C-alpha cells in the first residue's frame, strides 16, 4: 500500500532539512503534503512530490477558520484530498536519522507502530480518524474550531489516535526503535550534535526550543552547521 507523509508548518530552514531527512532515510514515501497557510518558503520549487494543503483546502468547517492552532489542523488531516490511507504526520522539527524500513511505521498488514509517545513522526490511517471523528464528533469540531492551542483541545495526532488504534487491534507500540532529544537552546544539547553527526545511532531524533541559555546567534549558526552537514543532498524539490 501507499505511504504519504504531512507535515505542518509555518513560517534555520528546518522544514528543509527535515525534508532532506525524508529525501534520504524514507524513499518509499509516496507524496509529500506540507500543511500550511504560509507562503511558501524561497527555497522550495513546484514538484510533483510536494503539495501544499492550506486549512481551507480540507477543514470541514469554514467557520473554524481562520486557525493558529496545529492541534485543529491535526483533527482534519484525514480530510486531506488525495492523502493515502496509511500515512505520517510529523513537524519540521523532527529528523529522520538514518536509513528507516516502511515496517518501522506500519506492519504489511496495516498496522501502526506508534513509538511510546515519542516526538517522532506518528503513523495514522485515514479510516480509523474518520471513525473517531463519527465517534467523537463533538470534541473534533470543537478542536477544529479552536483558533490557538488550547487545553480543551483533543491530541489526535500525539496521543488520542495512538490509545484509540491501539484499543481496537489497529495499532501496536513499536518497542524497537532509538530517538534522541536535542535542546538546541541549551549548552548540553549542542554538545549533543557533533557526537551525532559522528556516531549515529538514532533511528530519529528531534530538535527542541526550551527559557534559552544559548544565545539566538550562536544557536542558529552551530545547528544550521550541523544540518547541512548530516542532510548535504538537496532534495529534488529544492531550487
Amino acid at each position: 500500500f501507499d505511504i504519504d507523509m504531512v507535515f505542518s508548518w509555518v513560517d534555520i530552514d528546518e522544514l528543509k532539512y527535515a525534508l532532506r531527512s525524508v529525501n534520504m532515510f524514507a524513499p518509499w514515501i509516496r507524496r509529500i503534503f506540507i500543511a500550511t497557510d504560509s507562503t511558501p518558503p524561497p527555497w522550495l520549487a513546484e514538484h510533483p512530490k510536494i503539495t501544499i494543503v492550506r486549512a481551507e483546502d480540507h477543514f470541514s468547517d469554514r467557520s473554524a477558520l481562520p486557525t493558529y492552532n496545529s492541534h485543529a489542523v491535526e483533527s482534519q488531516l484525514h480530510h486531506i484530498p488525495g492523502l493515502s490511507e496509511h500515512f505520517l504526520y510529523s513537524n519540521d522539527d523532527m529528523f529522520f536519522g538514518r536509513p528507516l524500513k516502511a515496517s518501522m511505521f506500519f506492519s504489511p498488514g496495516g498496522v501502526t507502530r506508534f513509538i511510546e509517545l515519542e516526538h517522532t513522526a506518528v503513523p495514522l490511517r485515514k479510516s480509523v480518524l474518520i471513525e473517531m471523528e463519527r465517534e467523537f464528533p463533538e470534541e473534533f469540531a470543537r478542536t477544529a474550531a479552536s483558533p490557538f492551542r488550547s487545553d480543551t483541545d483533543i491530541s489526535v495526532t500525539n496521543s488520542f489516535y495512538h490509545y484509540y488504534a491501539l484499543m481496537t487491534g489497529r495499532a501496536v507500540p513499536q518497542e524497537k526503535a532509538k530517538v534522541l532529544y536535542v535542546d538546541t537552546t541549551s549548552y548540553a544539547g549542542l554538545r549533543l550534535l557533533p557526537k551525532l553527526r559522528k556516531h549515529r545511532g538514532y533511528d530519529f531524533f528531534c530538535l527542541n526550543d526550551g527559557f534559552p541559555e544559548v544565545p539566538a546567534a550562536q544557536r542558529a549558526e552551530r545547528v544550521v552547521s550541523f544540518l547541512e552537514r548530516y542532510f548535504p543532498i538537496p532534495a529534488p524539490w529544492e531550487k
